[PDB]
């Protein structure tokens, strides 16, 4: 499985309280890609994982998609597109899925002006709705790559137990 | 060719009106897959296809989209996405596309509260107009994967003729 | 399985009232002879097929009905004999029927007047039922080449209900 | 770098004024193909590009990515999605990105009452929008194939330093 | 990292706090375990890890740990000694250490009687005594055999801060 | 095709407007240089070529040729002599013309008044119309080297459309 969402929507309280009770591993993609990288001895912190040369830092993600498909069925962590200076990458290129190859991509979401609310209380409303409709065409992109079913979870601020009860039947 | 929509969009109409005249065989993928299963004694009965192993059930649309590929020219008749209780389905696998090199994929769209209309006559309008954006975002994915080209024919209640009128130009 | 009927008959509309809902695939034989011609190079226009020489025409026949039984079961459509200028030709060769192996031939009649009718509003009627003779002679040697059992359906002008209830229990 | 739009857009204003004092060289795709078909011999004049078989004018885009690809950086230029009469085409196949690699694609906008101003000064307002919808969909299914970075540009008529302090940041 | 426990004692309450910001996976046993034998197709159900042959299940623990070995750095959940009505029972035998080889394990304890009181809120005092003794004694073994560092955790019911400032400079 | 001019003869804008609709490829010589340097990771900034090795240098002018003249035909752009502490430099050494085999060398001019008038706006006119001398002499060695016909191009201040008219013919 692997879950996934813009930073705001509440994508790890949703995760916790749908997980619970689950004997399925929670693994950040990130994190092992770091553990990888840092036991292959390529880096010692973490920062670095963005100083690596591109085509060392696909066979990072590579080995580190083989050891997440070998560990088995797992609640996996990362964004579907970062947002950077350049624009949106995509998290998850065609040569992790050929190795990982999902059941299920999970996508949570909340109303622009909700996230804009919890935002400012820590972009445009409009470029919020961007990056949300970006995540949709990405989500299904990799899921006609790889046969991944595609959900997509509600979370808005007062119904939290609507996220969970949408989340919890896909585990 | 291949002809796509959403449940209750009237999609069977407008092909079989579109088609009149026409010279090409028409083909269900779902029946193909089954003939094709039964024929290598996998199943005897069409509920069986939902309990075949995925692995092998990969194999069976593989084979099945050969047949149909050695066939030659057609319409093939299936849906794009597919609504299931963990989310979307892609209705074509990469492995599909590359078996069926389509030069078409042709999308019927009507109204959410149309489609709602002819639904409650027999989701929410918001859970329709997803689904329909959903399949918008899945048809350019497979056109990217194979070169396909992407036509969308509108199919409102009372105007069959338009529908029809746009879809003879592809044929 | 085999469709067949003269022409005014109303073959099509009989076969798509029975056929609804089935998941069989719709092949028009004439259809794929010319994809497969096409797709051989041999032809780019439907007229040319008249044209091909005879002895290549054969093996058009011949592909064509490999396909078609690699495509497994099926409501196959074409006349059992053609009225020409030098009489009635077979439609269904020992050469093909060696590759098809059908199960049912289905044969459609009318009343000589009715068809008659029909025509006039769009042969006299002891060359329509000279015709509709020789398709029963056509069809019972079709049969005994094949081991295919052979099916008469009535479709009086009024009476389209009588001719699919006879149809539907061949599917 | 690709950078792509629709029709009207502003594309090549907004690409030229951003380009300025770039050392990156310029390339029209089409331009490159007609160029490596005709130095092939297999053409003389531009409009024989449409007339080229097409499993021929794949392998003419497979070696224009090649020879672009072996250039290094450049500004490439061509739309993403063209308009036809059977509908959106895909103007960046799976064989080209293996080839070329893009480190980012870009997308020119405008809205579709300012598009629609210019084009009747020079589609509905809606066919527009759902133009620029379709790019989205094969600009993000091109990312998840390549790891391409997609950056939006927004170019309103009196506003074209908006357009190109977006862009230069990409250069 | 291997994180232990008395049931009641508030274990995954602590580990979830300290855990708060770590790039580490969070990986409990028995699911990869279960993960490990479904996907070997041993068994289908949780409850069919207690009913596996002792021999199978030796290697499916084995497996287990070079699985964990191979995703590295990680916060592990299981209980170092389990309480069966044959006695206690060592959560980790030597064959998971040799595979694993932990650079700590950490055991969380509190009082007797407030975990008797919160065992109560849902073993006597002396006998809870007991399990805690038996576990340091446990622990200790498993770090002679391993090269471990061993730590306790206090975990005090109003004094989760403790906890977590003692848990947190592990990592 | 290759373009030349001194600096302040306004090159950039007569090619511009010339080549405006064309479907040639444009490009800086200096800047394929730069990037097939790059690329073979011999610099990473674009002053670290005048830090290369000449005998270095040479060969990224034989790749860089190579790689241009395998793009086809070009709006290739440089200087044909570079004015220097130590004198003219040639632009185009013989091993870059028995590469890029010229068919046109375009050289564009001014009179050397309006050339001063246009650079005390941003030498002698004495060492103008030296350069300008060079230029044609060592344009013509280039050309009886290559076969490339040699065009020269007025652009006096006001008269753009005369140096486009006088242009556009060659392309």
């Amino acid at each position: 499985i692997v879950v996934t969402g813009i930073p705001g929507v509440g994508k790890t309280t949703v995760m916790q309280k749908a997980a619970e009770g689950s004997p399925l591993p929670r693994v950040p993609l990130e994190g092992v890609m770091y553990g990888v990288a840092k036991r292959m001895g390529l880096v010692k912190d973490i920062d670095e994982m963005r100083r690596l040369s591109p085509d060392v830092q696909k066979e990072v993600q590579k080995k580190a998609a083989e050891r997440i498909a070998a560990l088995g069925d797992v609640i996996l962590d990362t964004h579907c597109t970062i947002k950077t200076p350049k624009g949106y990458l995509p998290g998850l290129p065609r040569w992790v899925l050929e190795k990982l190859r999902p059941s299920v991509i999970l996508l949570v979401e909340a109303d622009p002006k909700e996230i804009y609310g919890r935002r400012l209380k820590d972009d445009s409303e409009e470029e919020i709705a961007e990056h949300q409709m970006m995540n949709r065409a990405a989500a299904m992109a990799y899921a006609s790559l790889s046969g991944a079913t595609v959900k997509i979870v509600f979370n808005h601020d007062n119904r939290l137990d609507d996220a969970v009860r949408d989340a919890a039947p896909v585990l």
